[PDB]
């Protein structure tokens, strides 16, 4: 009572150095045995010419396994292709590794040789412990687990070549049952030693032309091959690739055999299959392909097919499709469960069956070939729907048995709504492995699910993929980056910029996400009662509309709160925050302060309570001086009111002093800009008059004031008072005393630390320059929006990508509608674009190692 699903798979297998260019060889007819001299000289002691075989064993991106040089050259290939293909397999299912680490997550490997193992422990006086730990069997699971941190069972098993099919009945058995919430399933076999070989040719097992002619007349033997094989089941509840479900999987034994211990019972194979189908309420007539294991034998083909026709046939109107994967690259031996499974997957996932090969003159010892009852696929055929089963058998009697159910969830309509513009973040070894990631999202940009299931992988530890990369779908340029990363950790600063921020139209382009759209649609809750509507000033036509300084002040803070609701949604919690003037009020928020009604309301009074009041002129001017420099060449009246960066500052005093200081300032050529504010001295006491009607409004905004973090720098009060009853909390008192008191900028970034990421709050991003002379070199700094941008949500998504860049997890998938798991049938596979840092080349055992 729990239901199983197959979630992932990656291989190698012959000529196939991953599951497409395997896909490739199936649909396309390639025979991926061959006769070159690759593990021995082709012939050597009579053997078969021809055997299945791996591109290349040599390859192993040791240093992300954990795996120092002196143990990867000590390491069976088997175990060093097996920690890949696993990686690749649970990835490959849309399932971040991370996620499964510290659960009870179990493995269990079919495996029946160390070849290798043998090779590194023939010389006494220079061999290495090592050698023990990288090849005793039980290592080829249990190294799984330790790297996966997988506390599940870790098993290695044998059952000759049933082995890998057993491990996922295994798997299968431990999550039905709710033992485990997932497991890796592995399969492996490598032909290094020669003298094996010619113990299977001397037994009479081998075909001399090394091919598994399955189903065939003159199937007189098998061709054996190599395999890496893993698959990720998970329960449904986890999953988002679902390849198919397990209906049902089972094993049974035949016992006594008057013929021999390696004579295959068909009649005990007969009683497995019927134990699985009626009994569990699953009807043969279901059923619309069986993969065999078919490996193309005078006594095992008749005895299989015989037993597939009383057991199922026996009991259907239609014909039965039957194939086996052996007839395209051999018998990988316990491996062969595994490698029948990924064809099953691969053809269900492409809507078309891979025929055999060598599918010439059926068995006359089997009936339902020359009636039609079972129908070999010798031609692609189209999927038409059903269950799918497959078998596999051992020399010594072990039988297993699966039924599938295939996955055929259609993706959903297109809407009007996703032909937004979508981010995809991607993580790797090598600059390769993320722009072929980056790639594969530009080729299935609408593939919902694909995307989706790409961000979710690309959270990564940074010591373990040093290079990142972003790219944003749905619009017309390349937007797209890829670099290095850090290693360090990266603290997050929020800056909330104040006023000047403001430009007609301001939002409108975010308006179409549903979290930003929604904090504005509860900014506007606020401020009903008050008569404005911030969703109608953004959308204002009215080129003066933030000319109202009410306006500007509402819309500024509602917009930076919608900015902190999108951040927070896609996971970032600020380690600091900052704000200039106006900005102090979004910090509030940001720091948890202030409700979303207080903060906006904070806003509206005051400006309100600017606009009711009558209060001395004077100017503001920005000036080309540092704070010291300014104080010292100051008149009378006027004061340093923001001390920006060392290069700029912004002063306040009265309108004749102000218009006097910048011509005075000119001569000496010096940067001199009075700055609009409607004739009033703002961070000044020409502002002293404000307090009255605003402390008393803002109290009754502000009822129970909460305290302020240790994370968000007071720029109002100077660092010596931070600990004052004023500073406590964002109190009415507080943001009274913003607007009278000078901003004390450059002197809180100065606290923010080493390697920090700085993300600009503001609707346009004014302090860039400022926060770049002000903090540290190492530090990255980052705008969410410029003015008259042509799209300023592709701006935003672009510069997610550019906190992702730093090393810092973003998961943007937040933004949009989630998307309703499972994946559709057809969703592409990953597997095949997890590219490592193949540089190095290791050591592989050869012929030559073996004794004669
Ligand atoms: C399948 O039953 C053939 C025998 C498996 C042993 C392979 C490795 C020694």
């Amino acid at each position: 009572s729990e239901e199983v699903v197959i979630a992932g798979m990656s291989g190698k297998l012959p000529e196939s150095e991953n599951l497409q260019e395997f896909w490739a060889n199936l649909i396309g007819g390639v025979d991926m045995v061959t006769d070159d001299d690759r593990r021995w000289k082709a012939g050597l002691y009579g053997l078969p010419k021809r055997s299945g075989k791996l591109k290349d064993l040599s390859k192993f991106d040791a240093s992300f396994f954990g795996v120092h040089p002196k143990q990867a050259h000590t390491m069976d290939p088997q175990l060093r292709l097996l920690l890949e293909v696993s990686y690749e397999a649970i990835v490959d299912g849309g399932i971040n590794p991370a996620s499964l680490r510290g659960t009870n997550t179990g493995v269990w490997v079919g495996v029946s040789g160390s070849e290798a193992s043998e090779a590194l422990s023939r010389d006494p006086e220079t061999l290495l412990g090592y050698s023990m730990v990288g090849c005793q069997r039980a290592m080829m699971a249990n190294r799984l687990s330790f790297f996966f941190d997988f506390k599940g069972p870790s098993i290695a098993l044998d059952t000759a070549c049933s082995s890998s099919l057993l491990a996922l009945q295994n798997a299968y058995q431990a999550i039905r049952s709710g033992e485990c919430p997932a497991a890796l399933v592995g399969g492996i076999n490598l032909l290094l030693k020669p003298n094996t070989s010619v113990q299977f040719m001397k037994l009479g097992m081998l075909s001399p032309d090394g091919t598994c002619r399955s189903f065939d007349d003159s199937g007189s033997g098998y061709c054996r091959s190599e395999a890496v094989v893993a698959v990720l089941l998970t329960k449904k509840s986890l999953a988002r690739r679902v390849y198919a479900t397990i209906l049902n999987a089972g094993t049974n034994t035949d016992g006594s055999k008057e013929q021999g211990v390696t004579f295959p019972s068909g009649e005990v194979q007969e009683q497995l299959i019927c134990s699985l189908y009626q009994p569990a309420g699953l009807a043969p007539e279901s059923l619309e392909y069986i993969e065999a294991h078919g490996t193309g034998t005078k006594v095992g083909d008749p005895q299989e097919l015989n037993g597939i026709t009383r057991s199922l046939c026996a009991f259907r109107q239609a014909p039965l499709l039957i194939g086996s994967t052996k007839s395209n690259m051999g018998h990988p031996e316990p491996a062969s469960g595994l490698a029948a499974l990924t064809k099953v997957l691969l053809s269900l996932e492409h809507g078309v069956w891979a025929p055999n090969l060598h599918f010439h003159n059926p068995n006359p010892e089997i009936p339902a070939l020359l009636d039609g009852r079972l129908q070999v696929v010798d031609r692609p055929l189209p999927v038409r729907g059903g269950n799918v089963g497959i078998n596999s058998f051992g020399f010594g009697g072990s039988n297993v048995h699966v039924i599938l159910q295939p996955n055929t969830r259609q993706a959903p309509a297109p809407t009007a709504h996703a032909a937004l513009p979508h981010l995809l973040h991607a993580s790797g070894r090598t600059l390769e492995a993320v722009q072929d990631l980056l790639e594969q999202g530009r080729q299935h940009s609408q593939d919902l699910a694909f995307v989706s299931m790409l961000n979710d992988i690309a959270a990564t530890p940074t010591a373990a993929m040093p290079f990142r990369g972003y790219t944003v779908l749905g619009v017309e340029g390349r937007v797209q980056e890829v670099q290095q990363v850090s290693t360090n950790k990266r603290p997050l600063w929020f800056i909330c910029s104040g006023m000047g921020t403001q430009w007609r139209g301001m939002g409108l382009s975010l308006m179409r996400l549903d979290s930003f759209r929604e904090s504005i649609l509860r900014s506007d809750e606020a401020v009903k009662p008050l008569g404005v509507k911030v969703s109608d000033l953004l959308l204002s036509t009215d080129e003066r509309t933030f000319d109202d300084i009410v306006h500007a002040f509402v819309s500024l803070t509602a917009i930076q709160i919608a900015l902190i609701d999108l951040l927070t949604s896609v996971g970032l919690k600020p380690d600091g925050i900052i704000g200039h003037s106006l900005g102090e009020v979004a910090c509030g928020y940001a720091d948890g302060c202030l409700s979303q009604r207080e903060a906006v309301l904070a806003a509206y009074w005051r400006g309100q309570c600017i606009k009711d009041a009558h209060l001395p002129p004077g100017s503001m001017a920005a000036v080309g001086l540092s704070w010291e420099e300014c104080k010292q060449r100051c008149p009378a009246g006027v004061v340093p009111a923001c001390h920006n960066s060392e290069d700029t500052v912004t002063i306040s005093g009265p309108q004749a002093a102000v218009n006097e200081f910048v011509e005075q300032l000119k001569q000496e050529g010096v940067f001199a800009k009075e700055v609009r504010t409607g004739g009033l001295a703002f961070h000044s006491y020409f502002m002293e008059g404000i307090a009255p009607t605003l402390l008393q409004a803002l109290k009754k905004v502000i009822r129970e004031p909460r305290p302020r973090s240790a994370r968000w720098l007071s720029t109002s009060i100077p660092e010596a008072q931070w600990q004052s009853s004023l500073a406590r909390t964002s109190s009415a008192e507080y943001n009274v005393n913003n607007l009278v008191s000078p901003v004390l900028f450059q002197e809180a970034l100065w606290h923010i630390p080493e390697h920090a990421v700085v993300l600009e709050i503001a609707p346009h991003a004014l302090l860039q320059a400022v926060l770049k002379r002000g903090v540290k070199s190492s530090c990255t700094i980052i705008p969410l929006m410029k003015r008259d941008h042509k799209d300023n949500l592709e701006f935003f998504l672009t510069n997610l990508g550019k906190v992702h860049l730093t090393g810092i997890n973003v998961n943007p998938n937040a933004l949009f509608p989630p998307v309703e798991f499972p994946a559709p049938r057809g969703t592409p596979l990953i597997s095949p674009h997890i590219k490592w840092d193949h540089s190095q080349t290791w050591d592989v055992p050869v012929a030559e190692d073996f004794p004669n």
